[PDB]
């Protein structure tokens, strides 16, 4: 049951906002300054959108997989590292990075 997270770096947080809830059919979840997101259930969806100031367009700012427990979190720690990835916990988190600097996160909310 856990989902992807999207999350975003967008020039115009008000006008993503806005956007977001006509593609998606609903309005978000959490909205603080410079910070909003979406639980969506179909496509199941974590979409952050965090805004950037002076920005010139959309860009990615990071990627992750919200799980359901720290449980989770853990098996999915032990099972990227025993596979050579190189893990920095929190800890619920872990992160990863590809290799062309993507930053992935495994998180419980
Ligand atoms: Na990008
Ligand atoms: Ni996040």
């Amino acid at each position: 049951m856990s989902r992807v997270q999207l999350a975003l770096r967008v020039p115009d947080l008000e006008a993503s906002i806005g956007f977001y809830s006509k593609l998606f059919g609903t309005g978000p979840a959490k909205v603080r300054p410079g910070y909003a997101n979406f639980a969506i259930a179909e496509p199941p969806l974590k979409l952050v959108l965090i805004e950037g100031a002076g920005e010139d367009a959309t860009r990615l700012d990071h990627l992750g997989v919200e799980v359901e427990d720290s449980a989770q979190v853990g098996h999915a720690a032990r099972r990227l590292k025993e596979s050579g990835l190189a893990t920095v916990e929190e800890n619920d988190k872990v992160w990863v990075t590809g290799p062309g600097g993507e930053p992935w996160e495994v998180y419980v909310v």
